[PDB]
């Protein structure tokens, strides 16, 4: 009985299995945008993914997750709010069942039909798994996206996802460029928070583009037919992977512009 998304072992579960679910910096959260405050010593985000080495996408029974090879200093991300320099090592998104809900952050209480996270970890601890034992071990971009024009760059994952259909599906994905699914403007928002599946670990510094990304109604649909189950088992659709807005508690979002 392993915490998902489903009504016996979905979000309201997790608690007991993780109890830091109910802490004091969990995400994601409602950006409320008249209350967020413009810092102006917030400092322009710097995306670096001109050498981005991706190397496979994997269905792990609750998303799909485009892994990098992180081995050298490549695709990094800094400044913004940042101390230091954050290394990608995957992306993933979160969607919904239909186009009016998905999106895990809210701006306003709306919800986008979904939300790209492109997770990188502080190379001052070295790895993935020491980074994500502090409290600013992780950075994570989140860019919501919207359906309407097409995503060019998001085609080639879209093309992907039917050879990886079920959990633990693994299929060679090099050569993807993330910067094809960066929106025009790099205005955000920044909070501390926490990962939002288990293990809820409250060690990421949040950056959540203002900006949508759009992508089709087809891009979407593709990524709805992906399944939870793995082959051979009862067909569960692969939606609805979103964890609600939680409690913003003794936090400030911060803005990076007026
Ligand atoms: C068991 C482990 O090795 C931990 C160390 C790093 C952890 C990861 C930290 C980064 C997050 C990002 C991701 O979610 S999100 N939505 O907060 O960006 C899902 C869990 C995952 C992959 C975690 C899975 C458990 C990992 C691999
Ligand atoms: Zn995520």
């Amino acid at each position: 009985h392993h915490w998902g998304y489903g009504k016996h072992n979905g979000p309201e579960h997790w608690h007991k299995d993780f109890p830091i679910a109910k802490g004091e910096r969990q995400s994601p959260v409602d950006i409320d945008t008249h209350t967020a405050k413009y810092d102006p010593s917030l400092k322009p985000l710097s995306v670096s993914y001109d050498q981005a080495t991706s190397l496979r996408i994997l269905n792990n029974g609750h998303a799909f997750n485009v892994e990098f090879d992180d081995s050298q200093d490549k695709a990094v991300l800094k400044g913004g709010p940042l101390d230091g320099t954050y290394r990608l090592i995957q992306f993933h998104f979160h969607w919904g069942s239909l186009d009016g809900q998905g999106s895990e952050h809210t701006v306003d209480k709306k919800k986008y039909a979904a939300e790209l996270h492109l997770v990188h970890w502080n190379t001052k601890y070295g790895d993935f798994g020491k980074a994500v034992q502090q409290p600013d071990g992780l950075a994570v971009l989140g860019i919501f996206l919207k359906v309407g024009s097409a995503k060019p760059g998001l085609q080639k994952v879209v093309d992907v996802l039917d050879s990886i259909k079920t959990k633990g599906k693994s299929a060679d994905f090099t050569n993807f460029d993330p910067r094809g699914l960066l929106p025009e403007s790099l205005d955000y928002w920044t909070y501390p928070g926490s990962l939002t599946t288990p293990p809820l670990l409250e060690c990421v510094t949040w950056i959540v583009l203002k900006e949508p990304i759009s992508v089709s109604s087809e891009q979407v649909l593709k990524f709805r037919k992906l399944n939870f189950n793995g082959e051979g088992e009862p067909e569960e659709l692969m939606v609805d992977n979103w964890r609600p807005a939680q409690p913003l508690k003794n936090r400030q979002i911060k803005a990076s512009f007026k």
